[PDB]
């Protein structure tokens, strides 16, 4: 076992040694081998014999120039770790002799392009990490030599500009991540050729627009992320084909309306994220389509106005966030915003601008057990405004606006008697003999109002 270096079983530890030359010296059982955190430029071949067992590499955080060969025992290494070194070009004459390279990390190196000749048929990558490099050149067809077998492809934080229409012939890749780029724009059928791909990173990009079909081809894909980008809108003809979908996340955007016809493509979604955009309004029907959908997130948008049928046909729904619109007059006035929520759960209307609850607000909400009408200054609620909601155990209010009349008398006691009073802070703005103390506070018959005609 090596001077400097730690053997422990068939692992050997060099890493943090500061060597510029290999130990080695080397025992024949040495599966493991760490080299990481050294100062090597350069690896010498020759110091690879005999070693049947060398199975993990991890030369990382060195000073590397090149993929280096491991000698003789280049074709039994199953994972090769090489990030954050300062490799500027892939070589596919040295990466042939990897018959049994699985895993290839080539991560945070100077890469700045790509080509065919760099992944040749040959090593058997599963998963090829090329993230946080300078790529901003990928020749058409450059992964295809590893399409038997490449599983996992990791292309973030790099330099990318645009894909060609079937960019990849992957039949068989998971995993395709290529967020942190400069993708602008994704045409028709960019994706085609990803057969088996389930989840597609596309975030932090500058995607202005999605052409009709971009997404084309990717039928089994469960997950797609297009958070950060600059979509004023999801138009329908973008999302044809994507029949397995069931994540879409699209959270700070700028998408300022939403398209039915767009979410016939993707009947099967189960969680929509659109939080964070610029909507205004919600429209009759406007997700019909989405019957199998149990999440919706709408929060931190500028939602004003929910005409009534605008949920009608999500009877899946569970989950309904529209915390931080807002939203007022819906609450107040509208009735029918809420049909076809007869499964709904949670609700949260957080952070908006109620003054009052009016008891035809909730229609079409039964199996509600979960209300947060928290951070809204509503002044007054309608006598059993609650009462088609017998399975409501949580309920969240908090406001100081309270006018404490007659009209508010039969809260309290209501509230009391279902266990509701919890996660209720309710204080009274008028009247002014009265301002400032609970809810809970106020004796019964001194919630009064003016009944000038004695009765
Ligand atoms: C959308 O972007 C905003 C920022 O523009 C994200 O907000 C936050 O960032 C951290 C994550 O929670 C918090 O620590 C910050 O307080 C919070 N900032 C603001 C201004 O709210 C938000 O998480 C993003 N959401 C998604 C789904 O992408
Ligand atoms: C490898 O060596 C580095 C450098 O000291 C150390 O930080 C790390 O924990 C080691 N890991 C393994 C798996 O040996
Ligand atoms: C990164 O790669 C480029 C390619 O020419 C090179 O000029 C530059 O010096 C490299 N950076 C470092 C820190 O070596
Ligand atoms: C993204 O594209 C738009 C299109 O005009 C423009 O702001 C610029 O080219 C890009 N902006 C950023 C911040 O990358
Ligand atoms: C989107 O809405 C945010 C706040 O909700 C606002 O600051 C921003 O200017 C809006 N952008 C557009 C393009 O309307
Ligand atoms: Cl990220």
């Amino acid at each position: 076992c090596p001077s400097r270096c730690t053997c422990s079983g068939d692992s050997l530890d060099c890493g943090g040694r500061g060597l510029a030359a290999l130990p080695g010296d080397l025992p024949s059982s040495t599966r493991s081998l760490n080299l990481s955190y050294n100062k090597l430029s350069e690896i010498d071949p020759a110091g690879f014999e005999d070693l049947p067992n060398l199975q993990e590499v991890y030369l990382n955080n060195n000073e590397l120039t090149a993929v280096p060969s491991l000698g003789a025992a280049s074709s039994h290494v199953v994972s090769l770790f090489l990030q954050h070194n300062k490799i500027r070009s892939v070589e596919g004459s040295q990466l042939k002799a990897y018959l049994s390279l699985e895993v290839l990390d080539l991560s945070l190196n100077n890469i700045t392009e790509v080509r065919n000749t760099c992944f040749p048929h040959g090593p058997p990558i599963k998963e090829l990490n090329l993230a946080g490099n300078r790529i901003g050149t990928l020749e058409l067809g450059a992964f295809d030599g590893l399409s038997r077998s490449l599983l996992t492809l990791r292309l973030s934080k790099n330099r990318i500009t645009q894909l060609p229409v079937r960019a990849f012939k992957l039949p068989r890749l998971t995993q395709l991540d290529l967020n942190r780029n400069r993708i602008r724009l994704i045409e028709g059928l960019t994706f085609q050729g990803l057969n088996s791909l389930e989840v597609l990173k596309l975030q932090r990009n500058n995607i202005s627009k999605l052409t009709d079909g971009a997404f084309w081809g990717l039928s089994k894909m469960h997950v797609l992320h297009l958070e950060y980008n600059s979509l004023v809108e999801v138009n329908s003809g973008s999302l044809y084909g994507l029949t397995a979908l069931h994540q879409l996340h699209l959270s700070n955007n700028s998408i300022a309306r939403i398209h039915r016809k767009g979410w016939s493509f993707c009947q099967k979604l189960h969680e929509l994220v659109l939080s964070f955009n610029n909507l205004t309004r919600l429209d009759e029907e406007s997700l019909a389509e989405l019957s199998s959908l149990s999440v919706l997130r709408l929060s931190h948008n500028s939602i004003s106005h929910i005409a009534e049928g605008a949920f009608k046909g999500l009877r899946s729904l569970r989950v309904l966030d529209l915390d931080h619109n807002e939203i007022s007059g819906t609450i107040e006035d509208t009735s029918g915003a809420f049909s076809g929520l007869d499964s709904l759960s949670k609700l949260t209307l957080f952070g908006n601008k109620i003054k009052s609850v009016a008891k035809r607000a909730f229609s079409g909400l039964e199996g509600l057990e979960h209300l947060n009408l928290g951070g809204n200054a509503i002044r007054s609620v309608q006598f059993d405004a609650f009462v088609k909601m017998k399975n409501l155990k949580e309920l969240h209010i908090s406001s100081d606006s309270f006018l404490c009349d007659c009209q508010l008398k039969w809260l309290p006691p209501w509230l009391i008697g279902r266990m509701l009073q919890a996660f209720v802070t309710a204080t009274c703005a008028h009247p002014e003999s009265l301002k400032g103390q609970s809810i809970f506070s106020v004796p019964p018959e001194s919630f009064v109002c003016d009944d000038f005609l004695k009765a």
